[PDB]
């Protein structure tokens, strides 16, 4: 059984580099759909800033998992409540964040 | 304010590498308590091999999720039914398993 939770590997811009397989069970969106696209493009317009603010926040946090709750757009074009536990991945080289590992868990 | 479900990112041996801040409401065990510990240690004896085989199963799957229902020990040392959805993350480099994403969903 595929749970309503998936890992969203994307850079600071929101461009996904690697999408989970459980995304289709969560929002119904195919991994290939998120690839090259911004997560903000599939987020509730009035909650887009909420995502961005929290995104920049998790970058400043660095390593601190910040779960932001917002409404994401499904393949049905609907808006579901998802809690994205964003985890900034720091590289051991110079402590640079290569990408943000967002744990997208559907709540509603 | 989090549900009885959390993403348990750990290695094949069960050693928790990264645990979301949801385990507190699920089992009471703090993330730091799980870090460096085997999930099988806090697992019900009669369900240890169950989880063990499931771990090997998810490795054979690769990129697939395997939901196993066993009894996990809480901070109260009580046995609760947990539906651990193990997902094997495949690194897009040489297809190496970086870690196992075990979405622990408490049922009973």
């Amino acid at each position: 059984c595929q749970p309503t939770e998936f890992i969203s590997r994307h850079n600071i811009e929101g461009i996904f580099t690697f999408v989970d397989h459980r995304c289709v069970a969560t929002v119904g969106y195919q991994p290939q759909e998120l690839l090259g696209k911004n997560i903000v493009e599939f987020c509730h317009p009035e909650d887009q800033q909420l995502l961005r603010d929290s995104f920049q926040q998790v970058v400043k946090l660095k390593g601190q998992v910040l779960s932001v709750m917002f409404r994401f757009r499904s393949k049905n074009q609907e808006w579901l409540w998802m809690r994205t536990s964003s985890f900034t991945f720091q590289n051991p080289y110079s402590d640079e964040i290569e990408y943000i590992i967002c744990t997208n868990t559907n709540v509603k």
